[PDB]
């Protein structure tokens, strides 16, 4: 009864800015710490943003919330994110295919998974008509 588009608009701003927030310590880590550094400084956000939604109360019912399932999917997703990104690059026991030459389109297909999941992820979620059935 008060969560329009505009709802999605302003949640899918700082989607953005958290999501390409990770990415860029990833892309150019300068310390070696700057991990752990930018993994406290999501909580923040993310911490912050949670009790913006607990302040508007979107949903006095008893169970069944609105966007306790997006910041719960999110979450979630962000989470498994971070524990295979750091295995992936911890060390490479097997492969794809390839063996030669590596290294180097990495990173770009690595931001480039990042942010497909954020469009793909809100866009399936809305269900859309041209994807709803036809």
């Amino acid at each position: 009864e008060e969560l329009p588009l505009f709802y999605t608009i302003n949640l899918i701003i700082p989607c953005l800015l958290i999501s390409c927030l990770t990415v860029l310590v990833f892309y150019l880590p300068s310390e070696c710490g700057e991990k752990i550094t930018l993994c406290i400084s999501v909580l923040l956000s993310l911490t912050v943003f949670l009790l913006l939604i607990t302040e508007i109360i979107p949903s006095t019912s008893s169970v069944s919330p609105s966007i306790g399932e997006y910041l719960l999917f999110t979450m979630i997703f962000v989470t498994l994110s971070i524990v295979i990104t750091v295995f992936v690059l911890n060390v490479h026991h097997r492969s794809p295919e390839t063996h030669t030459g590596g290294g180097g389109g990495i990173d770009r297909i690595f931001l480039w998974m990042f942010i497909i999941v954020c469009l793909l992820g809100t866009v399936g979620l809305f269900l859309p008509p041209w994807l709803a059935g036809e």
